[PDB]
């Protein structure tokens, strides 16, 4: 080993055999940097970009990384990458390096006229050709588990040019599978890009490496040009990236055709396309994949591509998937018992499978349940494209999910429930982006939802409705509407079509506005206007009100020793009331508020009816005291019975926005109140041994003191004596602490300036700024109050084939628009400028071709 | 040993104190301080001295540490018009601490910033 | 824009039949 | 130490972004 590690140091295969067992694993895919470091190599951005992708790329790949490790220009650069990369499958850098430029040689020894490079793993000592054979034999290896059709395909990086570069380079290509690659920017490189004649050779070569020439004799030039001449017989190796361009992923890509080109033009791998299919799903390439294999129509069925396919589902290559159901792929016969148990067994991660636990556990619904079931029962071992659309969404698969849903019939019922699994998920939270993640992607498909209703709607209005009110068809327990108000879709309830209808049916069979007071004044053809909502709803509130009347006649007026009929009468009602608010309980009945109030209601009427039945003087009068009390919740269910005012109820919502405000009024009010009340106290008055005027003059006369009351008690002139009694044997304030004069004590000076600043405080300041309070909040929170009433009113209403072909047709054009929706602004001109440059160079050729004619 | 747990400690120790306080003030405030009066000294003197340790910072900044070191001279001051056993010294003691008391209440502002 | 490059091509197909006809001409 | 070196992976990555950031709109 080496200190800054194991060198072999051998003279010039077997040393192959060795690493494989005793250092490190096989390896799917092998670089190596041919160009050797100049000691000045220029260290652009774009040179360092391309290298950290390409180190990426090595990382996500798992290829060892060839290079000669002097520490000088381009392999130092890359060796802090691999470092770095490896500390934060797994990079390997083997480097190789002579004895003869090595400054310091030792023989675990440590080191301090190349420098070796620190930052690789292994290093190879010899007493350039040794790299070629090892090259030779790695390539002529051969694995079963290849996809490239074994030999362990090989990419070799060019960046700058020169005699070693050309000589490696001219070496590599006579072995087959060189697969070598060239940069844009180089000494000899951008030579080799330019050509891809001695007389053209001769003035590229000069124009871009013009003083190395002059040093060089001319057969040594000659021999150079024999070299570059060996090199372009084959372009097909050769891979150039341009230097115009500048996307994203050009090495990928470039290496990607490279060895696809290799590969195809084996002479014996040309037949067989599923090796090239293969290959180019490991790298993501769709043009190129879509242009060589399936536009021809050559030689394949389309059946066998199945198994294709399914390796795309679980490497998520959305767009693979796509292509494939393009091009003809039956999902429903693809998707069968085995092929879904294989997916669910293996492929799903376990951490979504305890997910799924204790979300079920957490929480019980319909569809929780109806998902989990399905999912034991494909692992223990009926619309098989929901299974497919369910597992790929609860992965998280944002593209895929979206492809498979463009397959379901169920479109909105479908991402209504996607919204809803994924909230559900979202429930469950132990990952800030995992949970950020799930609800965007349902907020997504909401949106998405909103949208496709919103055409539905608009093509057929009628029609639209039924949707909503047609059943799962086996997907899930609930439909359409009831599944978005499980997730609590504001947004989807929000929309003109969905309120048009609550109201269309809210209003039954009566005529839809007419007027409503016509309605009122109204109060077979009778059955039609004597069963809509409107109607019962009226009648309710008629009889509600009626009742009110009855119960406070009877508290006031009518309340004698022993129960009247009336009071009977009274009992009766308000038991009908509690027999229909048994139809409710059957619902979430303690999740509201109101439901609790109704249920405390009848809980002291019934209290202050066996008190009422006592007999007694002191026991029937706080019955009627019980009554009273309930009298006032009784009454105020008029707010909640109100909310459907369309005028009065997002108002009323409003309400539950001001309590911040109310509280912070609150707060500072009784903070001041303890502090003045005690310190007025205190000041003005001796000890007192009655609790009840401790509060009474330390809370409630500083509270009064905000309506406008003025202490009284403050001031010497008006303080008067007849209310304060001096000894505590009566019902009136303690009288102030007196003096052996006989006249009060307090200063007179320290109370006035106190009270005139908490009245300032109190009556003035704090009330303007509770408005200002109000008044911004009303401001801020307008828009979603409406949104909040909208959802609310679908409960508040609540309480009292051809269509599956026309929803494909609608969902279909509506795919066709938004798929064609990107080209539709063609803002873009650089696309189409592109399409320019072709003729231009057509033309030059053909100019060049005529001209070789002539002469 | 968490923070929050800490200051809710705190925050009910000073409800407390206030509790205490006004106890002493209205109810009991007799010619010879009784010892409830002496535990509230004490603990008025151990929050004095748990700002010795914030004393290390930029003490007079702000105006809050400004205000505690007004009120705890204030209660000192109070202190001793309350030992001179004279009716209009202790009286003029007693304004002097209901004085105070406002400032020990108006501490509950700042405390609630969080 | 687009309107206008349209413009563009039409020149350069014309430029490239009258060279194919020249060409034809020498040849 | 390793904090450090992933800071310094961190930062060079957002150079590298942000000193090619002018060139992703081209829209000249
Ligand atoms: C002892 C009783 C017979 C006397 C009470 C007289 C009025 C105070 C009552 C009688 C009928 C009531 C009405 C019955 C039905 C309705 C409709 C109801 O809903 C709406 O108007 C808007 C609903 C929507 O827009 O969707 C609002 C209250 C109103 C006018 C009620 C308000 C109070 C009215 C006028
Ligand atoms: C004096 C005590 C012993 C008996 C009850 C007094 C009445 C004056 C109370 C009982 C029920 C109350 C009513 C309950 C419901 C309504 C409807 C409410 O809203 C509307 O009229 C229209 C609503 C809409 O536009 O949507 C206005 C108040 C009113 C008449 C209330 C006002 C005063 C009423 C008639
Ligand atoms: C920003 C401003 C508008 C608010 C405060 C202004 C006045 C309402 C305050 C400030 C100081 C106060 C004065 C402070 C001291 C005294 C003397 C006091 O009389 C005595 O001190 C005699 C004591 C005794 O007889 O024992 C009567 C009120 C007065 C003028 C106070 C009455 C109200 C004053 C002028
Ligand atoms: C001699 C008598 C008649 C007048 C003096 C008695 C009170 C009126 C004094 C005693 C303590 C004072 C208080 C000490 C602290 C504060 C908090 C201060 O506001 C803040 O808390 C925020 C401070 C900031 O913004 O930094 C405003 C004044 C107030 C109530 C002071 C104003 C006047 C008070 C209540
Ligand atoms: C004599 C004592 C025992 C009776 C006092 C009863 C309540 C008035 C006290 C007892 C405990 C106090 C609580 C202790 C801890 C806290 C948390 C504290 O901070 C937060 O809640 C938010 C902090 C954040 O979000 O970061 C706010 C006050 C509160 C509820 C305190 C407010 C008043 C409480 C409920
Ligand atoms: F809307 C409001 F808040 F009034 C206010 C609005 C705008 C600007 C300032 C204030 C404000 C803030 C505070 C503080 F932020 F400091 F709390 C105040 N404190 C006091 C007093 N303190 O004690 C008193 C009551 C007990 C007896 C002694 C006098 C009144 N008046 C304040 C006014
Ligand atoms: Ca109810
Ligand atoms: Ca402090």
């Amino acid at each position: 080993d080496i200190q800054f590690g194991k060198y072999i140091r051998l003279s010039c295969e077997t040393l192959y055999d060795l690493m494989t067992q005793h250092w490190h694993l096989k390896t799917p895919n092998l670089v190596i940097s041919v160009t050797g470091g100049a000691k000045n190599f220029a260290l652009k951005p774009r040179m360092r970009k391309i290298f950290s992708r390409l180190i990426y790329i090595a990382q996500s790949k798992g290829a060892w990384i060839f290079t000669g490790g002097t520490h000088y220009g381009l392999m130092k650069y890359i060796g802090e990458v691999v470092r770095d990369n490896t500390i934060s499958e797994n990079v390997v850098a083997i480097g190789i390096a002579a004895w003869g430029m090595i400054s310091n040689r030792e023989t675990d020894g440590s080191f301090l006229l190349y420098c070796l490079d620190n930052n690789h793993t292994h290093l190879l000592l010899v007493d350039a050709k040794v790299r070629t054979q090892l090259e030779k034999y790695i390539s002529e290896r051969v694995i079963p588990e290849s996809n490239y059709g074994g030999k362990i395909p090989i990419v070799c990086f060019a960046q700058g040019g020169g005699k070693e570069t050309l000589k490696s380079i001219n070496v590599a290509i006579k072995s087959k599978i060189p697969c070598v690659v060239v940069e844009g920017s180089g000494r000899i490189a951008d030579v080799i890009a330019s050509l891809v004649a001695s007389s053209c050779v001769k003035e590229s070569l000069l124009r871009f490496l013009p003083r190395t020439i002059s040093r060089l004799s001319e057969e040594e030039t000659e021999s150079w040009i024999k070299w570059i001449k060996e090199v372009l017989e084959s372009p097909h190796l050769l891979t150039v990236i341009k230097i115009e361009e500048a996307g994203d992923e050009i090495v990928s890509n470039a290496i990607s055709f490279a060895l696809y080109k290799a590969f195809s033009t084996n002479e014996h791998d040309r037949d067989n396309w599923n090796g090239q299919l293969k290959l180019l799903l490991e790298w993501n390439q769709l043009d190129l994949a879509s242009d060589e294999i399936f536009t021809n129509d050559r030689n394949w069925e389309s059946a066998d591509l199945q198994d294709v396919m399914f390796t795309a589902l679980v490497k998520d290559r959305p767009k693979f998937v796509r292509l494939f159901l393009e091009n003809g792929l039956n999902l429903r016969k693809f998707l069968t018992t085995e092929v879904l148990r294989e997916l669910y067994t293996n492929n799903f991660s376990s951490l979504v499978f305890k997910n799924l636990q204790i979300a079920k556990n957490s929480y019980n619904d319909a569809l929780l349940t109806f998902v989990w079931k399905m999912v034991e029962d494909f692992r223990r071992g009926r619309h098989p494209l929901q299974a497919l659309f369910i597992w790929s969404v609860l992965q998280n698969k944002k593209e895929l999910s979206k492809v498979i849903w463009e397959q379901t019939r169920g479109c909105t019922l479908a991402a209504l429930g996607a919204s809803k699994l994924l909230k559900s998920m979202a429930k469950v939270k132990n990952d800030i982006n995992a949970a950020g993640e799930s609800e965007e992607l349902a907020n997504e498909y909401e949106t998405r939802a909103v949208e496709l209703f919103t055409e539905c709607y608009s093509n057929d209005e009628d029609l639209a409705e039924q949707l909503l009110t047609y059943s799962c068809e086996a997907w899930g327990g609930s439909n359409c509407l009831e599944l978005a108000v499980e997730a609590r879709d504001q947004q989807f309830i929000a929309q003109p079509g969905v309120q048009n209808f609550l109201s269309k049916q809210w209003y039954g069979e009566i005529s839809r506005d007419t007027k409503n007071w016509k309605i009122i004044m109204c109060l077979l053809y009778y059955v039609s206007f004597f069963t809509s909502p409107f109607v019962v709803f009226s009648w309710n509130v008629i009889f509600y009100i009626a009742f009110l009347l009855l119960f406070a006649y009877v508290l006031l007026m009518d309340f004698q020793k022993e129960p009247t009929a009336l009071e009977i009468i009274l009992y009766v009602l308000v038991f009908v009331l509690l027999c229909d608010e048994w139809y409710m309980n059957g619902s979430k009945y303690f999740s509201d508020l109101w439901n609790v109030m109704d249920t405390l209601a009848i809980f002291y009427f019934i209290a202050g009816i066996v008190f009422r039945l006592h007999s007694d003087e002191s026991s029937w009068y706080s019955g009627r005291v019980i009554f009273c009390l309930d009298y006032i919740v009784f009454t105020l269910r008029l707010i909640h019975i109100f909310t459907v005012s369309r005028n009065l109820g997002p108002k009323i919502i409003m309400l539950q926005r001001m309590m911040i405000d109310v509280f912070f009024f609150l707060f500072l009010f009784a903070v001041w109140m303890v502090a003045f009340g005690v310190a007025r106290q205190g000041i003005l008055r001796k000890n007192e041994h009655r609790w009840e005027w401790i509060f009474r003059s330390v809370i409630y006369e500083p509270y009064l003191a905000m309506f406008g009351q003025y202490p009284d008690d403050i001031d010497g002139t008006t303080y008067n004596f007849d209310r304060c009694t001096f000894s505590g044997n009566e019902s009136k304030p303690l009288c102030v602490e007196l003096d052996a004069n006989n006249q009060p004590r307090f200063p007179e000076w320290i109370t006035i300036p106190l009270v005139c600043i908490y009245m300032l405080s109190t009556n003035i300041l704090l009330v303007n700024l509770l408005v200002a309070m109000f008044g911004y909040t009303v401001g801020s929170v307008q828009e979603n109050n409406d949104q909040v009433w909208k959802f609310q009113r679908f409960f508040l209403v609540q309480e009292y084939n051809e269509i599956l072909a026309w929803e494909a047709v609608m969902k279909e054009n509506y795919l066709v628009k938004i798929n064609t929706k990107a080209n539709d602004s063609s803002e873009e001109m650089v696309h189409r400028f592109r399409q320019l440059d072709a003729k231009l160079s057509d033309l030059k050729g053909l100019l060049k071709e005529i001209s070789s004619k002539i002469k």
